[PDB]
């Protein structure tokens, strides 16, 4: 039993929720949220401009000192570093971003991260300002992540698209 609440449940190990994952982070206080990163932990933007914010900026700075320490991550990569005031730990996940070209392919890539994690809360990698298809994205998902994760759709429409075309 864990404290994750409202989810759908997808499959034997996959939950859905319309939740915004800075909001369903703050409650919960998860062992481990997933961070829609790219390769030089660069917090821009959508889901990881969102966390970083939340965070006050001290995701950023940690993430800057990351970087001039081991340089960038590789695409479809992760590493662990803090959670800050959201989770335990923040796993930050480099899915392709289709607006700079990097193959889908990596997307299965990404998601095999979250195999060394009993329960995270993540968002659809390489979903939103990344580019990709939220659908193929889910669908790769469920046959990849055997570990169990709670994900966090911000969009209501797209939630209700998610679930009901899911097979
Ligand atoms: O504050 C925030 N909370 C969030 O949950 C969040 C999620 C995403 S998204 O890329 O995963 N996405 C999901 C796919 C398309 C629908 C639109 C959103 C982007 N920005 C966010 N900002």
């Amino acid at each position: 039993v864990n404290s994750f609440s409202g989810y759908l449940k997808l499959t034997d190990n996959v939950y859905i929720k319309n939740a915004d994952i800075v909001e369903e982070a703050k409650k919960v206080k998860p062992t481990v949220v997933v961070n829609a990163a790219n390769v030089y932990l660069k917090h821009g933007g959508g889901v990881a401009g969102a966390l970083n914010k939340a965070t006050n900026n001290a995701m950023q700075v940690e993430s800057d000192d990351y970087i001039a320490t081991n340089g960038p991550l590789k695409v479809g990569g992760s590493c662990v570093l803090s959670g800050h005031n959201l989770a335990k730990h923040c796993l930050h996940v480099v899915g392709p971003n289709v607006n700079k070209g990097e193959d889908i392919q990596l997307l299965k890539s990404a998601y095999e991260n979250f195999n060394q994690h009993e329960v995270l809360l993540a968002p659809l990698l390489s979903a939103g300002i990344f580019g990709a298809d939220p659908i193929h994205s889910l669908r790769v998902c469920v046959d990849t992540v055997r570990t169990n994760v709670y994900l966090a759709v911000f969009d209501k429409n797209l939630y209700d698209k998610l679930v009901s075309s899911f097979l």
